[PDB]
């Protein structure tokens, strides 16, 4: 029902919008905090596990890892800009073709489409090597995670006397976790609808406070969108202040030492949502890599077409092809120019206890 | 001359104004990082010094101290809304007194004057608070700072061979201190609408040839009136400092580069620094303007107790209709302020000249 190109005017910043979220993602993990209090002896291996979760992700921005792949980025403006390079001259011998068949002009015809195959590889290469590497840190962002997770657990097992507390507070964990997706889904519903750019927002979760201000747990998590959002933004801050209102309730029973341990997995936001926008890239650049894969079988068989020609008819058949592909790429250009040339904008939302 | 409440429409932002440089300045260190890399056994000292720099602003925001103290600000919007909620009642009854002297009147309206003490000493209390607690830390983030420079003095001067490029790269960090030093300068010289605005720096030393580095060297400032000509001199202030960085250890491997800019770590904590004793300061100019503010109200409640004809009273309304303008001023910005959120951007300033 589409062509390759009209196909990636949506892969192409589906793909980067996966790409953007997980740098905002990163910005979560390192800002989840946690002090120990009076905390028992079981907060150094909470702060060990959170620690190498953090030391991973130091490590992905000290690699140069940002908002998107650079790489990909650029293959892609590369091939847009042969586009609109080459446009002029393609045209031009289109019409001279269908005005007089010569086959010096198709063969020059031919050789323009055919530069497009060098910046078209060149893009699934960089997907490839991008994907590769990102996989490789991915696997050890789950193995940190899955440790934490499990620290926490053995933990909350022990604490028999609270144990519907914790699972009240677990419960509202998830919802969280739903409302965040939620967030998700409706920006990637009105992504074709509005403007483009690179908007973070940086939220922390205020748990285990003290009266006069502060707290032991400052749990933090990202989210972002390449178009402006700010409604679904302030649905998604208001959410998550329900829950929490939700889980400050649930705990009135506890003691502060005890809601220290009653709300340990809101740790887990931040790199779970690392790991669920790992997983998102790939699938986009699964995607993308098809998408690219046929674009890359359309110019051969363009150019087949084209060498086969014999008269102006069979020349000029390919002109839809061709002009199709341009508008959708020139498309293409101004959506990843803005996204490339974008300042990104980020802001902060603190969650805390709302009603007194 | 100028009335307290007149004082005050310049010393409460600017002390809101330092605190959001003191968050800057704690961004910038969080968001300082390094990497081990072939470094020899000197790099575990200098990571432990770093994280107990990074610990105590960690430290800092635990306790809930984010763009500003909650509690002064509370205690200022306190105060407005004290002004606000007495306004009509204060004013007909200075109206009522003025056309006929009644006692009853005069006591009512004293004792409305009254109820503006307890939000003025509560905003004392709270500005006396906060700033024991600033003290207490900025004491151990300064011997946090000065551990982690001596470590990084006493490994420079062992690298005998490249003391030429040492020096020059010191040259160029102290250079961007004075650049940070300019933008806060030229900050507190222009007034416009007032909001949140920061932006972290991200500076790349001892970069890899395919992307990334052994150092990521950070630093944050902020302002509460939109900056943007400001804010992009000093970033090409920074860019050409990095420059110059750059080519000034082109002679340098990876490894000694690593060396060569460890004093870019000390960036964004001497930040901190500089900024807690600013706050210092305009806390110190703000409590002695609050206390002006408290005796004038003193000075009224004397006065219209000691009033016994209509012309006396009159003469206090000239102060209250002039405190009274001010503080809804002071309401508007403190709610703008208090309700904003924060607007920020991020630069990674990093070899700009080959690509
Ligand atoms: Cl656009
Ligand atoms: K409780």
């Amino acid at each position: 029902n589409q062509s390759a190109s009209e196909q990636l005017q949506t892969d192409i910043p589906a793909s980067i919008s996966a790409m953007v979220l997980l740098n905002s993602a990163c910005q979560g993990v390192v800002e989840t905090y946690i002090d120990q209090g009076n905390a028992e002896h079981w907060y150094a291996q909470v702060e060990q596990n959170l620690n190498a979760v953090q030391k991973l992700v130091r490590q992905w921005r000290l690699s140069g890892n940002l908002y998107f792949s650079n790489d990909i980025m650029d293959s892609v403006l590369s091939i847009a800009n042969t586009f609109k390079d080459s446009n002029v001259q393609i045209l031009t011998l289109f019409k001279a073709l269908e005005t007089r068949f010569d086959t010096a002009q198709l063969q020059q015809l031919t050789s323009l489409i055919l530069t497009l195959q060098n910046p078209i590889q060149s893009l699934t290469s960089n997907i490839k090597r991008y994907d590769e590497g990102l996989n490789a840190w991915a696997r050890q962002v789950e193995d940190a995670h899955n440790t934490l997770q499990q620290t926490i657990a053995q933990i909350q097992q022990e604490e028999v006397s609270i144990q519907a507390e914790i699972i009240a507070t677990n419960a509202q964990i998830d919802l969280m976790k739903q409302q965040i997706a939620a967030f998700k889904t409706a920006i990637a519903n009105a992504q074709s609808q509005r403007k483009k750019g690179i908007f973070e927002t940086i939220f922390g979760v205020v748990l285990a406070p003290f009266t006069l201000g502060g707290s032991l747990i400052l749990a933090g998590f990202g989210v972002s969108s390449i178009v402006e959002a700010q409604s679904e933004i302030s649905s998604l801050q208001s959410d998550i202040q329900s829950s929490l209102n939700t889980i400050n309730h649930d705990q009135q029973t506890l003691s502060q030492d005890q809601q220290q341990i009653a709300s340990l997995n809101a740790l887990l936001l931040s790199v779970d949502q690392v790991n669920n926008d790992c997983a998102a890239i790939s699938r986009s650049l699964d995607t993308l890599q098809t998408t690219v894969l046929s674009l890359y079988n359309e110019t051969n068989n363009v150019v087949s077409n084209l060498t086969k020609a014999q008269d102006s008819q069979a020349v000029i058949l390919e002109q839809v092809w061709y002009q199709s592909a341009y508008n959708e790429w020139q498309d293409i250009l101004e959506v990843a120019s803005t996204l490339n040339n974008a300042q990104p904008q980020i802001t902060k939302a603190q969650i805390k206890e709302n009603l007194y």
